[PDB]
C-alpha cells in the first residue's frame, strides 16, 4: 500500500494557519466542556486514535485516509467519547470545506497540545480521503488493563521504540479517564489542560494503591484524588521504561523535544512524500500572534 501526500489545490502555510487560529479561537471559546477542562485533551485523543490504526507490515490504517468518518471506525468501542472531538472540529470543516479530513483531525492535536502551552510541532499537509472500504477494522487500538510486555510489543506495530512510546504516554498528564467511556475513572494530575511533564512526577512521587473502581476494573489510585490506568504504572514496573521516566521527570525540556519527534513521527506513519512537497509548517499560537 501506497499513499503519497497530495497538498490540497493552491493551499500553502497562511490557509492552514487560518485553519489552526479557527481551532484555537474555538477552544478559548468553548471552554466549559468535561467541567471546565476544555477541549483540548480529547482532540488530542483523537489525533492519536486515528494515526493508531497504522500497521507497519502493510501500511493499512493510519492518518493519511480520514476514515474515522466512517461508521466502523466511528463506533468502534476503543474511540467512546471521541464523537465530542468530532462534532468540535465538524464547525471548523463547514468553513474550511477545502482540508481533508485526516488533516483536519491530525492539525486539531497539533492545535490542542500548542495551545495548552506544549512544544511545537512541525506538521505536515496532503492527507487525502480514501472510500469506506478503506477503514480499518476495530481492535487495532491498545486495551489499558494490561502491562509492560504487552505495550512494548503493541507500539512495534506502529515502529515506536521504548524512548517514542514513554514520551508518547506523557500526553495521560492531560484530561482524564470517564468511566461511561473506558470502565476507568479519573485524572491523572492537577494541571490536566497545560501541557507539562507531570505525569513523570506523579508516577515516581505518589503513593498508589491498586483498588476496583465502579466499572469493577482495577486501577491505580493515591491520596492526591489522582489515578493511572494499569499499563500507565506499568512504566515504573519494566526498567528500561523506569530509566527514562526518570529522565522527563528531571528535565522538562528533552521531554518536549522528544514528545514533539514522536507525535509528529506518530501522525506521519504511513504517509510517502514527494521531494517537492512543501516543508513542514510550524504554526504560531494566537498568543504568538496577540490574537
Ligand atoms: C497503551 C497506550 C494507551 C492506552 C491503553 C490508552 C488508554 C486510554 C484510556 C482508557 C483513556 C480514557 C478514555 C476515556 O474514558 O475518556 C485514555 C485517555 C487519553 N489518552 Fe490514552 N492511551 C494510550 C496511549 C495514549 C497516547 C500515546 C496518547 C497521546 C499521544 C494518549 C492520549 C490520551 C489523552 C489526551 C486522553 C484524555 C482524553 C480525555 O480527557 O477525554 N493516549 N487513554
Amino acid at each position: 500500500l501506497v499513499h503519497v501526500a497530495s497538498v490540497e489545490k493552491g493551499r500553502s502555510y497562511e490557509d492552514f494557519q487560518k485553519v489552526y487560529n479557527a481551532i484555537a479561537l474555538k477552544l478559548r471559546e468553548d471552554d466549559e466542556y468535561d467541567n471546565y477542562i476544555g477541549y483540548g485533551p480529547v482532540l488530542v485523543r483523537l489525533a492519536w486514535h486515528i494515526s493508531g490504526t497504522w500497521d507497519k507490515h502493510d501500511n493499512t490504517g493510519g492518518s493519511y485516509g480520514g476514515t474515522y468518518r466512517f461508521k466502523k471506525e466511528f463506533n468502534d468501542p476503543s474511540n467512546a467519547g471521541l464523537q465530542n472531538g468530532f462534532k468540535f472540529l465538524e464547525p471548523i470543516h463547514k468553513e474550511f470545506p477545502w482540508i481533508s479530513s485526516g488533516d483536519l483531525f491530525s492539525l486539531g492535536g497539533v492545535t490542542a497540545v500548542q495551545e495548552m502551552q506544549g512544544p511545537k510541532i512541525p506538521w505536515r499537509c496532503g492527507r487525502v480521503d480514501t472510500p469506506e472500504d478503506t477503514t480499518p477494522d476495530n481492535g487495532r487500538l491498545p486495551d489499558a488493563d494490561k502491562d509492560a510486555g504487552y505495550v512494548r510489543t503493541f507500539f512495534q506495530r506502529l515502529n515506536m521504540n521504548d524512548r517514542e512510546v514513554v514520551a508518547l504516554m506523557g500526553a495521560h498528564a492531560l484530561g482524564k479517564t470517564h468511566l461511561k467511556n473506558s470502565g476507568y475513572e479519573g485524572p491523572g494530575g492537577a494541571a490536566n489542560n497545560v501541557f507539562t511533564n507531570e505525569f513523570y512526577l506523579n508516577l515516581l512521587n505518589e503513593d498508589w494503591k491498586l483498588e476496583k473502581n465502579d466499572a469493577n476494573n482495577e486501577q491505580w489510585d493515591s491520596k492526591s484524588g489522582y489515578m493511572m490506568l494499569p499499563t500507565d504504572y506499568s512504566l515504573i514496573q519494566d526498567p528500561k521504561y523506569l530509566s527514562i521516566v526518570k529522565e522527563y521527570a528531571n528535565d522538562q525540556d528533552k521531554f518536549f523535544k522528544d514528545f514533539s519527534k514522536a507525535f509528529e513521527k506518530l501522525l506521519e506513519d504511513g504517509i510517502t512524500f514527494p521531494k517537492d512537497a512543501p516543508s513542514p509548517f510550524i504554526f504560531k499560537t494566537l498568543e504568538e500572534q496577540g490574537l
